[PDB]
């Protein structure tokens, strides 16, 4: 997360993250118990969810094996369109204050909404700085019409631009897979943006959460 802050302690118990090698990969949402949402970039063979903390590293924190994920079918490396996964927890999150599901959209928020991108990405770019702690920054979702200006055609209309004018305030490397959250419910999963990082009126893209509920409902239903 880049020109954010330490998120209040508590505040974000959906949020999860994805290791390898006791590494951070990327960032995810509880679902339900059974269940982790993040980008179909962040697919590996085998996860380890780190769960109930915002401090990584944290002994408190749940370390749930996942060997099954189900990547969005339309998915693209080379655009990043229906960049969403589905990650299977090998057994049940164990919900508590700390542990809870995520609250899925039923619409979609409009251009100008603000809203809180999380995560233990990098917080300076080039140059690495991963935290212990869950960083936030708050973005405002931006209009399609104005991030096609920066984007051109590689936007999609599942896709879902947030940031701040003249504001190097954005997520990163490590935030990938990681909640958008506006008026209570998920409306993006960190997907990409430019590189560096925090470059001032370059828009995060995110997956565009409302437009996948039923995709999201019928995997899970599915490989129950």
């Amino acid at each position: 997360i880049i020109d954010g802050a330490p998120c209040a302690r508590g505040s974000h118990p959906w949020q999860v993250a994805l290791l390898s090698g006791n590494q951070l990969h990327c960032g995810g949402v509880l679902v339900n118990e059974r269940w982790v949402l993040t980008a179909a970039h962040c697919k590996m063979n085998e996860y380890t969810v780190h769960l109930g903390s915002d401090t990584l590293g944290d002994r408190r924190a749940q370390r749930i094996k996942a060997s099954k994920s189900f990547r969005h079918p339309g998915y693209s490396t080379q655009t990043h369109v229906n960049d969403l996964m589905l990650v299977k927890l090998n057994s049940q999150a164990r919900l508590s204050s700390m542990v809870k599901k995520v609250r899925l959209p039923s619409r979609c928020e409009p251009p100008g909404t603000t809203c809180t991108v999380s995560g233990w990405g990098t917080t300076t770019s080039p140059d690495v700085t991963f935290p212990s702690d869950l960083m936030c920054v708050d973005v405002k979702l931006i209009s399609p019409q104005d991030c096609t200006k920066v984007y051109k055609d590689l936007l999609e209309n599942s896709m879902l631009c947030a940031g701040i004018p003249d504001s190097k305030k954005n997520a990163c490397n490590g935030d990938s897979g990681g909640p958008l959250v506006c008026r209570g419910t998920l409306q993006g999963l960190v997907s990409w943006g430019t590189f560096p990082c925090g470059q001032p009126n370059d828009p995060g893209v995110y997956t565009q959460v409302c437009k996948f509920t039923k995709w999201i409902n019928d995997t899970m239903k599915k490989h129950r």
